[PDB]
């Protein structure tokens, strides 16, 4: 069995390092921006056997005309924004949800807080706080999810691997209903 994933969401919002953590189980030590990559992951979920083809994109608003030749035949989208970043939370709504709803109707989409390791983290809180912001609390996130009527909604942290396995798990969930 065979499903298509498509990541998407804001540059930088952790999307890459998500899909090559699971899928070679490493975190990728240099960044280097998406215009658009593939890899392919195996998983065992519920006793069955998935091969999930890994759908990268990029964040960046530079590469929007590449961006829907991702699209076709997507079984699940997994939608990012980073827990660090209130912003790329609002672009969910204003740019990612039109987009993804636009071009792939009736796919389901996990909503994603990424770098769950970011919200403790005292020297990124006191970085926010300068600046008036907070770290995304999970209960934005699910409102978020709600309103967009997301499959599901997870968090994650790449960097430490917490929840990664389940949205993976949640994706093939979501994969195997169409
Ligand atoms: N602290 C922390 N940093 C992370 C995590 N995941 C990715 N990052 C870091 O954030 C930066 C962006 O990660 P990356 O996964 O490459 O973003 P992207 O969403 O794929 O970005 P683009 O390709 O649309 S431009 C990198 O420096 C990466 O190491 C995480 O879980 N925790
Ligand atoms: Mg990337
Ligand atoms: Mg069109
Ligand atoms: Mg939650």
């Amino acid at each position: 069995i065979r499903k298509k994933l498509v990541i998407v969401g804001d540059g930088a919002c952790g999307k890459t390092c998500l899909l090559i953590v699971f899928s070679k189980d490493q975190f990728p030590e240099v960044y280097v921006p998406t215009v658009f990559e593939n890899y392919i992951a195996d998983i065992e979920v519920d006793g069955k056997q998935v091969e999930l083809a890994l759908w990268d994109t990029a964040g960046q608003e530079d590469y929007d005309r590449l961006r829907p030749l991702s699209y076709p035949d997507t079984d699940v989208i997994l939608m990012c924004f980073s827990i660090d970043s209130p912003d790329s939370l609002e672009n969910i709504p204003e740019k990612w949800t039109p987009e993804v709803k636009h071009f792939c109707p009736n796919v389901p989409i996990i909503l994603v807080g990424n770098k769950k390791d970011l919200r403790q983290d005292e020297h990124t809180r006191r970085e926010l706080a300068k600046m008036k912001q907070e770290p995304v609390r999970s209960e934005e996130g699910r409102d978020m999810a709600n309103r967009i009527s997301a499959f599901g909604y997870l968090e994650c942290s790449a960097k430490t691997k917490e929840g990664v396995r389940e949205v993976f798990e949640m994706a093939t969930r979501a994969g195997l209903q169409v």
